[PDB]
């Protein structure tokens, strides 16, 4: 639980220049930076 947004905020950690969006529905964290778009469920 909650194991998501903890991943949301660690992905913004290492790629605040990236469009790093946190989720619950899915428990998946997508970041998009411009060409490069990955989802860290």
């Amino acid at each position: 639980s909650q194991e998501t947004r903890k991943k949301c905020t660690e992905m913004k950690k290492k790629f605040k220049n990236c469009e790093v969006r946190c989720d619950e529905s899915n428990h998946c964290v997508e970041v998009r930076c411009s060409d490069t778009k990955y989802t860290l469920c």
